[PDB]
C-alpha cells in the first residue's frame, strides 16, 4: 500500500528536466527540493512578476512560461487551479512533444475536463498532503510531506516510474507515497481541507473562542487556550498517537474529551461531512468554486476579510508579536 | 493585559527551595524547568516508584513525599487532580509552616472545595496552557509555554511576587502571564480541552477518517489526509495566523474552508458548547468526572480502551513507525 526509498529509482528523475510553472505555496517547493535533490529545474513564470527575483536569489534557474515549457521534459504546473486552463492553452500545450510528461499536483482540472492533454504525453500527478511552505520545510530538516501519485495517461510505459521518483525529489519517500488515481486524489483533497483541516479546524477554534468571549472570559486567555495551544495537542498526536496525547494531558482533560467530544462533532456534523462528500463526488462544489472564480472570487474575497478581520486574528496578531525566544 | 520578562522578577523563586509533589506531565516539566532556570528543586515520590530512578537520571534531588514538602518552601502539588486531597492530608498539610506557599497547576481542588488550606500559608497557581511534555519541550528549544497566575491567599503579602516568578521559572514569560482567578483558570481550562482542544480536535479528526474510511477511501490515505496534514495547518496558525495559512493553502481549499466550517461545526456544536461550558459552571461535570474516579475510573478506561484500539490509532502506528527520520 505506501512505497518508501527502496521503492523508487531517484536516478529517473535525475535524468529529466524539469519545469515548474509558477512559483507560489507549491511552486516554491517542488522547485527547490528538485534542485537540492539533484534535479535541473527551471520555474516559468511572467516576466516582471515578483516573485522572480525571489527565485533567482533562492539559486533557481528562472525563464518566461513559454521557455519553461519548450526546454522541459516533466512540466508541472503549479498555478491556482482556476488559472491553469488559460495557462496552460496560452503558454503550455504548444510547447508539448511526444514523449514530455505534464504533471499536476492536485487532479481537479484533469478529473473534471477543464484540461484534456494531447495523447502521446503522459499525464501524472505528485499531489502532497501539506501545504507548501511546509512541502519545502519538512524536507529541509530530513523529513518530507507524503505524497499521492497517480497517471492519468502513459505514452512513455514509463510513467509510474517518473512519478515515483519526482515523489522521492520532494521527499515523499521519506514519509510514504499511496499510488492513487486522480479522482481518487480529486475527491479525498477536496473532502480533507473542506470537513478536517482547514474548514473543520478553522470553525472549531473560531467557535471556541467566541463561546469563551461572549461568556465573558477575556480574548487573550481565549487565544491561549483554544488557539495556542492547539498546536502543542496536534505535535503530540502527530508523533506518538492519540494514545500518546491522552496519557500526556491530565485524567481530567481525557475524561473530558472523552465527554465532550461527541456533543461537539455531533451527529448533524457527520451528516454534514456526508453531503460535504456527496457534493464532491457529484462535481457540485467544483462547480460552485468555479462559478465564484468567474465572477471575481465575489465570496471568498468577502469571507477572507471576514476572518481576517474577526477579533481571533487582531488578538492573535497582537500576542505573537510579543513572544521572545532565548 | 499580559505580562513578560521585564514585569517579573526572577530573584524572588531563585530564592526559594521547591518541592514538586509528583512527577508526571507537568511534575517533570516544572521540575527539569525550575533546576535549568536556577531553583533549588526537589521532587517528592513514593520509595520504590519508577519515576525515581527517571528523575535521579535526569540530575534532580529525589525524595519521599513528606521530606520534599518539609525541606520546601513552595509546594507545587503535581499528582492527579481527583488524587491531590487524600496526598495533601497525608503528605503534605502536617508540614506546612506559616509562610510557606502551596501551589497548583489547575484550580480544580481549591475551586471545588476539596482542599481547604491553612491560613498562614500563600496559596497559589501556575497554569501552563499546554500540555506537560511540551512545556518541557518549548523550554529547552528556547521558547515557552504560557502560564496563568492566581493568588487564592497571599499570607506572605508577596505571593504575586512569587507565583510571578515561579512563571518565569517554567518559561511563561517568554510567551506570556495572565492573571487570573482560581475559578477562571478552572472553567476556561476545563472548557478549552473539552470543546476544543481534545474532545472537538480527537472527535473531528476521527468523523473525518471515519467518513472517508465508510466511503470506501483506504485507511492510509484517510490518515495521511485528516490526521497527519492536521499538523501542517496548524503550525502555520500557530506560527502566522489563519490569514497566513489561507494564504499558504490554495484558493480551492480556501473556498473550501469557508463554504464548509459552517456546516460541520454547526448551531448544535455551538449550542454543545454553551452546555459544555454551563456544566463546568455549575460544577456538574467536576462531580461527574470525581463520581467516575470513585468508580474505579470504570468510564475514563472503558473510553481510553475504544479509541486505543479505532482504526485510527492501529494505522497511524503502523504508517509511524516506518517513518524514515
Ligand atoms: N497550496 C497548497 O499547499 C497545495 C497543496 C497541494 C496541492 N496544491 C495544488 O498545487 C497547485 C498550485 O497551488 P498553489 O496554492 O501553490 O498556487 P498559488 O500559490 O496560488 O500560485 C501562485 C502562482 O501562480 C502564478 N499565477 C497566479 N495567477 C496567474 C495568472 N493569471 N497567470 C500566470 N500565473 C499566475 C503566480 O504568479 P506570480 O508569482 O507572478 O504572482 C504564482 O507564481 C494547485 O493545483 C493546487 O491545488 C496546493
Ligand atoms: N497534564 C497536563 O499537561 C496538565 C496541564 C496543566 C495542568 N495540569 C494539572 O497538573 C496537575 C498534575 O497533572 P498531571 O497530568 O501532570 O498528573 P499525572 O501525570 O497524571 O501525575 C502522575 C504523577 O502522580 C503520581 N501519583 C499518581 N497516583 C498517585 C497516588 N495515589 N499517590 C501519590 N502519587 C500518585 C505518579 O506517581 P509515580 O510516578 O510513582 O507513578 C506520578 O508521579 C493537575 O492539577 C492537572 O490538572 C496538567
Ligand atoms: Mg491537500
Ligand atoms: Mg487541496
Ligand atoms: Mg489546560
Ligand atoms: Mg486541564
Amino acid at each position: 500500500t505506501i512505497l518508501y526509498e527502496q521503492d523508487v529509482d531517484p536516478k529517473v528523475i535525475q535524468g529529466l528536466k524539469v519545469g515548474i510553472i509558477g512559483y507560489g505555496s507549491q511552486g516554491h517547493a517542488h522547485a527547490l527540493n528538485l534542485m537540492d535533490s539533484g534535479v535541473d529545474v527551471r520555474v516559468g513564470l511572467r516576466e516582471g512578476s515578483s516573485s522572480w527575483k525571489t527565485a533567482e536569489e533562492a539559486g533557481l534557474k528562472v525563464t518566461d512560461m513559454d521557455t519553461a515549457a519548450e526546454e522541459a521534459d516533466v512540466i508541472m504546473v503549479l498555478v491556482p487551479d482556476e488559472i491553469q486552463p488559460k495557462v496552460y492553452q496560452e503558454h503550455i500545450a504548444a510547447h508539448l512533444k511526444a514523449g514530455n510528461t505534464l504533471a499536476f499536483a492536485h487532479g481537479f482540472n484533469i478529473h473534471y475536463g477543464y484540461i484534456v492533454p494531447p495523447e502521446d504525453v503522459n499525464v501524472i500527478m505528485c499531489a502532497p498532503k501539506g501545504p507548501g511552505h511546509i512541502v519545502r520545510r519538512q524536507f529541509t530538516e530530513g523529513s518530507g510531506v507524503p505524497d499521492l501519485a497517480c497517471v492519468q495517461q502513459d505514452a512513455t510505459g514509463n510513467a509510474w516510474d517518473i512519478v515515483l521518483s519526482y515523489c522521492w525529489g520532494v521527499g515523499g519517500a521519506r514519509s510514504g507515497i499511496i499510488k492513487a488515481t486522480f479522482a481518487e486524489e480529486t475527491e479525498e483533497d477536496l473532502f480533507g481541507e473542506q470537513a478536517v483541516l482547514c474548514g473543520g479546524l478553522v470553525e472549531l477554534v473560531k467557535a471556541g473562542f467566541e463561546t469563551l468571549t461572549e461568556a465573558g472570559y477575556p480574548p487573550e486567555l481565549a487565544y491561549f487556550e483554544c488557539y495556542h495551544e492547539m498546536k502543542m495537542i496536534v505535535d503530540l498526536m502527530y508523533e506518538s498517537g492519540i494514545h500518546f496525547m491522552n496519557y500526556s494531558i491530565s485524567n481530567t482533560a481525557e475524561y473530558g474529551e472523552y465527554y465532550a467530544g461527541p456533543k461537539v462533532i455531533n451527529e448533524q456534523s457527520r451528516e454534514a461531512m456526508k453531503e460535504i462528500l456527496k457534493r464532491i463526488q457529484d462535481g457540485s462544489f467544483a462547480q460552485e468554486f468555479v462559478d465564484d472564480c468567474n465572477n471575481g472570487h465575489k465570496r471568498l474575497l468577502e469571507q477572507r476579510e471576514a476572518i481576517n478581520t474577526h477579533p481571533i486574528e487582531t488578538t492573535g496578531a497582537q500576542i505573537r508579536s510579543m513572544f521572545s525566544w532565548i
